[PDB]
């Protein structure tokens, strides 16, 4: 059995990281059983507490141990260009909460896809290509998904690849200036390069009829080339559009997230005040199978998660985006004060979750 190990090395380091590699399996024969998804962020041993920021277990250490070092890069007209991985994107794969193995299947996919490409398998025979479709509604965090998984293969692959690239061409709007720019990218085999196309819904909508064609066959360039994936998302769930998009061998529905979900992501922003002591005191909060474990019994432990769980149900129907607003909104006009008890908050929160609805039956 395999376990994943990601090593946020500093950037500061300039360790090697077979070092890194041999200091942290040394760490991990010191504790050895797990529990779970732990992570370290502070070590005794000074040469990690020189290199190495944090060591996350990420889903008795018998098994295979994969250890995933990397380094955050810190810092083209009409697109957007990081190399992976990068600050901006740190954090984002787990700030995203979708149902049991919507993010793990797709990053199988688009794993056994790269697979196939670095084998050269004949896809007249087994079915694969290079293009990945997120369609949904907008606000389920489509772009930032893609822009996650981006982050997440470059780190998974860096046996294969030394570092990644992601652009990120801007729907709205030389094609063959950007283009160039993304080729000279790909030229570079040690990177794996993604190429990011929000919103592919417009070009269908969108002199406007020239450009659309330019861009796709540029695309069908570009994709020729073992080292590149194409990310693509759609806010329109059902409709039929472009050749590349609608043939697109990975085609993955995000819609709005569940009240299991929305539990999950209040807690990870009650979490996030209580840390930065904006909620203050702290509180202990349980999760949902906590709760059920206790049949939902109201008491002094449960009270305020029961509320919370509450919040969550009438917050049904909202997107990801509404729902990580509204903390910063319960905040600014029900708070409005540098500290709060989770009480307070919580109140507030629920709220904010009313106004949004009457906002919603007033645009009805
Ligand atoms: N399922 C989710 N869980 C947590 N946050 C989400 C979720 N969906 C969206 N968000 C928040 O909304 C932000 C913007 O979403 P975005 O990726 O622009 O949506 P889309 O591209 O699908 O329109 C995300 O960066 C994220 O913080």
């Amino acid at each position: 059995p395999t376990v994943h190990v990601e090593v946020h090395q500093r950037g500061s380091s300039t360790a090697k990281k077979e070092d890194i590699n041999l200091s942290v399996r040394k760490l991990l024969n010191r504790h050895n059983i797990v529990f779970g998804d732990y992570t370290w962020t502070e070590f005794d041993e000074p040469f990690l507490t020189r290199n190495v920021q944090s060591v996350s277990i990420i889903d008795l250490s018998a098994c295979t141990v994969a250890l995933h070092i990397f380094q955050l890069n810190e810092d083209i007209i009409a697109a957007n260009h990081w190399v992976l991985p990068a600050a901006e994107f740190h954090g984002l794969w787990d700030s995203l909460v979708y149902d049991v193995e919507v993010k793990s299947h797709l990053l199988d996919y688009v794993m056994t896809t790269l697979l196939f490409s670095d084998k050269n398998v004949n896809s007249n025979l087994i079915t694969w290509n290079r293009v990945v479709l997120l369609h949904g509604p907008p606000g389920t965090g489509k772009t930032s998904l893609c822009k996650a998984l981006a982050q997440k293969l470059t780190i998974r692959l860096s046996s294969r690849y030394r570092y990644g690239q992601l652009i990120e061409i801007n729907s709205h709007s030389l094609v063959t200036k950007m283009f160039q720019k993304i080729q000279d990218l790909i030229d570079d085999k040690d990177a794996l390069v993604f190429v990011l196309i929000d919103a592919v819904e417009s070009l269908t909508a969108a002199d406007a009829i020239r450009v659309v064609n330019a861009v796709l066959t540029q695309i069908d360039q570009i994709k020729r080339h073992s080292n590149v994936v194409i990310l693509t998302t759609s806010n329109i769930t059902e409709k039929i559009d472009v050749a590349f998009v609608d043939r697109a061998d990975i085609k993955q529905y995000i819609g709005p997230p569940s009240a299991a979900a929305i539990f999950k992501i209040y807690l990870s922003c009650l979490e996030e005040l209580m840390k930065c002591q904006i909620i203050y005191p702290r509180q202990q909060l349980l999760t949902l199978r906590e709760l059920e474990m206790i049949g939902f019994i109201e008491n002094n432990v449960s009270k305020l998660s029961l509320l919370l769980n509450d919040i969550s149900r009438k917050s049904e129907g909202l997107s990801g985006r509404v729902l990580r607003k509204l903390p910063f909104l319960a905040h600014a006009l029900y708070v409005q004060a540098p500290t709060v008890t989770i009480e307070g908050f919580l109140q507030a929160l629920s709220l904010a979750v009313d106004k949004q609805f009457e906002e919603r039956k007033k645009l009805a």
